[PDB]
């Protein structure tokens, strides 16, 4: 599904990601708003590495879900893939919460610290009720 904006951040903020290791609703709204527009079935498959990045948060297979063909792949979130290309979002929030207890934080993703930080995100959340 793609999600709107407003029912997105009310959807992130029951699963509890308001300030999750100090990140606001907002970095996690810019987050997927640059990932995937907001779209849970999103797929890329990264030629250079064999890699593919799933769902709405583009969690990469090298690293954090099994998706079989990633080789030497880990599967950190224990989770197929799969779990991360559902409408439901619990299991990619809990797969993006395991990404961030690692050191870098929300800085794993690239785009990110390209779109995101060290700007001015309010935007992302603003009129939603969070
Ligand atoms: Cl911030
Ligand atoms: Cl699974
Ligand atoms: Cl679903």
């Amino acid at each position: 599904k793609v999600f709107e904006r407003c029912e997105l951040a009310r959807t992130l903020k029951r699963l509890g990601m308001d300030g999750y290791r100090g990140i606001s609703l907002a970095n996690w709204m810019c987050l997927a708003k640059w990932e995937s527009g907001y779209n849970t079935r999103a797929t890329n498959y990264n030629a250079g590495d064999r890699s593919t990045d799933y769902g709405i948060f583009q969690i990469n297979s090298r690293y954090w879900c099994n998706d079989g063909k990633t080789p030497g792949a880990v599967n950190a979130c224990h989770l197929s893939c799969s779990a991360l290309l559902q409408d439901n979002i619990a299991d990619a929030v809990a797969c993006a919460k395991r990404v961030v207890r690692d050191p870098q934080g929300i800085r794993a993703w690239v785009a990110w610290r390209n779109r995101c930080q060290n700007r001015d995100v309010r935007q992302y959340v603003q009129g939603c009720g969070v």
